[PDB]
């Protein structure tokens, strides 16, 4: 006598047709229940809006003719089959714009009654919209529609196998060293129809993900933090101070570096924008501005008087803050180092008076990135 | 009995041919209806001059072969068949120049009435004539023929399924997020003949595409109109202050750094040029020139004395416009402090002109650049 | 009479079954004993927390089918048949997140007894928890974990064919002039139940792996060190020396660059970080704010006048620590070349005194840098 | 009656073999004839040596088997038949160092006189020698050599379909859109033997093509032009003004990232090397020479006295350029503001004269540059 | 009667097995020659230690039951075989990691005496050990070992075609533009046993090749060496001239961003270092140093009194080298201006001596960087 493992192999897959969908009445479908696990989060691309994970996706259905009584057979209930041999669902995601390179599981098993378990380490690439307004503490809802391309709800009703609670628990198999991390995933059911009769079978999975913005809090935000002290710092030096202007040209071409490094190396996509580059701006634009200023004042150093348009504002301003003969050649030589005040010193000094004011501003606008950073982690610490 | 979906699925493909066209008198032609829909925008490369896109493909076809009566088989309508054991058109883009990466469906189905109906998430990859010169602003027409690359039209006679406004107006399935939006897809027929008896059916799709320039407008041209406006500034200095020309050296590196960023990392393909550098071009070469004149005026100061030439040109210029003894000694020490301006003085003056008539076409530069954006978004908000 | 090695060939191959398991009694399972060499290691991608090796990985198992004897054929013991035309089990690495590039070999050897030895040279990619906290120096404890998607250990039992000290030992075949070394792997037993019945048998590969971090050393930390001491060197100077101020902005420029370097071109993932790049941050700190103490003593040149505060502060802080009239007109024009010391020179000198404590304090930074380094390089020798 | 369509595949197709040769006699070979147009230019790469084309590779050729008389079947004249169902000749270029991804053509057409008609849309790889010294217009001539990798000139002789004019003349399908143009493919038939016997039919396309310099003129030359025009105004200067001496420091700077541009960002491969970076290089050691001549000025304007050899040095230049005396302590003090001009003075002037001599063969430099242009523009649009 | 080209496909491959070796005695080897021809060197990884290559590997053997009596079929000795349609030998280069994109060739020849060739464009990608200490100048010995994976010395025994010495001159067919060179190519056979009975034949292929220097020398080092010569005549000036410091900046700034670009841009792989850069490192050391020494001097040019340590240290440093008052209120005014040299003057005199020995010993660095580099040269020209 031969292996019953042989002889139920010849009895099951002879006479058998893969295309065929394995059901004796046509008028049911055969419905497929799935699972899903997130193995690891590989890379997220912000700028094309794609994701890359990968996931150990179950499966089971029934076939009414892969059905054998275990008696007849070595008292057997279960049994390998190459999956290439019997037909299979053409399950597929709605989001998978790009082929997954994975491998194929070769085999299945099969039991005495119909049953079908495909195992096998599905790897994938979808579409996703992706919020960069939270750059560090982004914070996503990507989706993994599963269904067939074809086959209606008539012939296959996707189910879940396991229950949803214990599939959004499921963190058995993760990899947290990642950048990215992972929450949960809700499971959910849908029925789809563009037009009539083309019902669709579905079962979305909301993937739910939280980046660790540790490193690019480090990487990015301190070092602007300090440029904006150093900023902050240099406007309390008296304007026709020359390296004052200078020093505001230094970190003109500091913030101009990290401005640039942004979308050089950072992601940003071009849909929406970061707060974050854009409060960089804003102190790198009030640095040229008042580099300008303090620039205005150092030509109006040079004796050149315009003062009764800057009085009645300045007003304004303030309304809206609420041989003897020739050993005085000598004397007349010495005075004359700042006789020049007499019209220098009123510039000067309002010229001061900007400096003082728009830097109380600056600093509230820093003062405001740093609520809004706040505010942010709270946010990502608020799930 | 067995199953009908056993029995009919074993009438129809026994003695089936897939290589031949399935036909009973060849005379006729297999007209194919399609219809396209775009998921998403995946990618668009500048540079090269070829777009990513992800469509689902449909198709329709009759098969003569592919025939049954219902009745004669539990009263069933349609099937379940592998694409891959029956006739196929070989339908194929002419802009087709890479493989598009999709999976193949594995199955299709079939009516009782020779109709076949084969979808799939046709991705491909495809080349497209894309302008530049309205880089943020840019709006393209690029195609999509669809055709059979050997078939001649009197086998295969491309149609479409649906019609041509609903295919137009139809954004069922898009998403918004990607840099790229889309506007509509226009569907035509055309026939197409490099010489005679070659004629070939074809199907083009008008697909067209619209920017959102908002992150490169805040990313690209704020910065720069920043630049732009502490260059304005600058000009207002006296020539001969050294480190206004030291300031100059400064918008000179920054200038020069911007420019070298825009074909370091944003796109600029090689045919064609967009205006926006163009201007930035322009602007800095106007700031390196004034540097130059306010070095000459520098070197002036010196006493140097070419003033005939400069005098009948400044001329011409503005026509176009249209013991006691000893303590004397310190007396003419203090007077030489600024005794040379009986030269530099002339020179320093009409210097200061030149700064200043420099000054206002290089505003009047800035403002033709404004006044071309401005009008860049009139024509893309246009459609 | 033909070649034996065509009739046992005809023999073993006729009649036989690919998709069954090669065994007469389902109910033992068909053990497997693997083998395991690292030709190199091609590639660490620290970023996105994956590997690149390139290994031999040998097989053995037993086909009960594939039995013959030697005698009655020309007395022959071993045999090449396709891999493809037999059974094969299903092996797969759970961290396979990629599919490995490698070709098939399309033969095996066969044995009188059922034997059967599959070599080749398997390719693969894997994920792995990546340490930076030990940059140049760092060590890993990567895995490779083997075993089927599928067939539980009741139908395969994994084993090892060589013993375990024997393969922690072989480096018989490996390239040492890569960026990565490689220290040994040990190989260890698992089984694996997420829930019950669910059995897997498991072999897991903890391979080691060091890195040589000359390279490195020389390109980072000696730039570095250099940038440190200059840095050291220039708190020498007295504060309201000007070009000590730009002398700090040119470090500052330095030190921008380099730290931007760090991210933009050395490895440096989002999970933790590396203690480099922190220490050189901390120093780059350090030098803006004492560049920033320094111009806020230079405007304290100028008259001002505060001071209360600042000596009792200076008091805790040390406390811590443990005709002739005109003529004389010429007289005080000279005198007056330094008579704003007497408020100047107060704050001139506790500025300096600032320079000098902030100095060895930073001092102090650099050398907990240096301790540290020397510690992982201790560290990365002691294995 | 079946349709002939059918009956006529079935007549055709069987008993036939894809491998043999399709000929009666073996003594003659089976000619091949081609026609080859370039659809476009996907991209060169000037490093790597290579290039990337899609063509529309057509392809005839005769099959003694497969004839027919079309009477016998419904006045049958063509067919579609499958590709991969009967011979096919292995042509194969020789310079296709990389697999091209392509789609396959699933059917051909055939005559009823054993006439064959192959279309496909080749997509191809190829290496080809790339001259960089006309760097912006860059002309080629590279080749694509046609032939079969084993097949001898005595089974297959390879030949043309269309005329050679026609096809040089054909630019029926192109994109003119992309950075490279297209001039003409000149076909020509060579015969190919390492060593006796070993004689292979050939037919070599010897593709040309052109390249846009509009877009490398405007990004590199423009600037450079620029750059160059700074550096001759700044020598205009006298030497010792020191920021002279720095604004040859600015201008070094923006030289250095420029230079550093050009293989940075634009192709440079290591074979030759284009003039125009050459010139750049050039001008650049021209600028900081000067720099260090200005600066040995400025040091020599500190009293210092080798003006011996400065003199007859420069004699053989131009040949080849062919209490009341307390009052007069300030009387002193004053002249003295100058009095060391009685050695500064000579060493300054000729330092001054140094400056105008280089400054004249640095614009004959640049001169040089400029006609080596002009040239280059002339050449390319020789043709 | 049939063609016989058809008769005698028949005869030898019905009853013919692919995967049975093919002989009549299992006791003999198949003995297979090869031949190798390197088509280019495509590209080289320095940093992976891989290397790029596309070679015409052909191949020859012998199958006994592929023989005919020319006689009984048309007089014929050569008939064109589909590969795929044979037994063939597993030949696997060991180096090969990754697998090579090269396209099959679908035929074979075979002759009546039961030879077989086999020809193909075999492209390959290899691991190989790469020197960077010569890193322009850099000569390999990559090699290319090829040998079955599994098939014993036994059944297999590598030999080659032709003569050795016939194949190391061999450069028939190479393309000569690409960066690197080839010299020749070693074969030899080796023997190979891990451990008893796996003996497996090999046959090494001790590939040259050898780089072209020109571009790397004239886009480094001269820059490089134009740096050091700027350097080199910096360090002539006096040293507390305010701006040779900011000169010594200048260059600081430009041999930092050099010292980049070198592995920012430029091949240098983590194992070793090359030299070139090294000396660079030095070289920008150096100038940092005296940076850092003239801005001490700097320091120390306001009044500051450790002169007795000085003062001995440069004794054995030389060693080892081996009203009228009122009116002088105005004469002591002018005389002030220098009457701080009493302290000044030997403090700045010495700095000036440390300046002048600091740039001999640096100039001597640059020498030794110049000696290697002419070294280098002879040695890549030695062959």
């Amino acid at each position: 006598t031969q292996p019953a493992l042989l002889r139920l192999s010849d009895h099951l897959l002879a006479n058998y047709k893969k295309g065929v969908r394995p059901v004796r009445d046509w008028r049911k479908p055969t419905t497929v229940s799935i699972d899903v696990i997130m193995y690891a989060i590989l890379n997220v691309d912000e700028k094309n809006q794609v994701l890359t994970t990968y996931i150990w996706y179950r499966q089971y259905w029934t076939d009414e003719f892969l059905q054998w009584t275990p008696e007849d057979f070595d008292n057997v209930t279960k049994l390998s089959i190459p999956t290439d041999s019997i037909w299979v669902p053409d399950i597929l995601i709605n989001e998978f714009v790009d082929v997954g390179k994975s491998p194929n599981i070769p085999y299945v098993y099969v039991h005495h009654r119909g049953e079908v378990q495909n195992y096998k380490p599905l790897q994938l690439v979808t579409a996703c919209s992706l919020d960069i307004y939270n750059f560090p503490f982004d914070v996503q809802n990507c989706s993994l529609t599963f269904t067939s391309w074809l086959h209606t709800i008539q012939d296959i009703n996707i189910t879940l196998w396991r229950s949803p609670e214990e599939v959004r628990s499921d963190k058995s198999i993760f990899i947290n060293q990642g950048e990215w991390e992972l929450l949960e995933v809700f499971p959910q059911f849908k029925e789809f129809s563009i037009d009539i009769s083309n019902s669709y079978a579905e079962m979305k999975f909301y993937v739910i993900i939280r980046r660790r913005p540790l490193f690019y809090a480090v990487s990015l935000l301190l070092p602007s933090i300090f440029l904006m002290v150093v900023d902050i710092v240099g406007f309390c030096l008296p304007p026709d101070s020359g390296e004052r202007v200078s020093f505001k040209i230094t970190l003109l071409l500091g913030y101009s570096v990290f401005l640039i490094i942004v979308s050089d190396t950072l992601p940003a996509t071009a849909i929406g924008t970061p707060l974050i580059g854009v409060y960089f701006v804003v102190c790198m634009a009030l640095l040229v501005i008042s580099l300008a200023e303090t620039i205005f004042i150092v030509r109006l150093v040079h004796k050149q008087d315009v003062p009764d348009w800057l009085r009645h504002l300045v007003l304004d301003r303030i309304a809206w803050i609420l041989l003897l003969q020739e050993l005085s050649s000598i004397r007349h030589f010495l005075e004359k180092r700042d006789e020049m005040r007499e019209v220098a010193r009123d510039w000067l000094r309002v010229g001061y008076v900007l400096d003082r004011l728009l830097f109380r501003i600056y600093l509230l606008a820093v003062l405001a990135y740093s609520i809004t950073l706040v505010t942010l982690w709270s946010i990502w610490h608020s799930s």
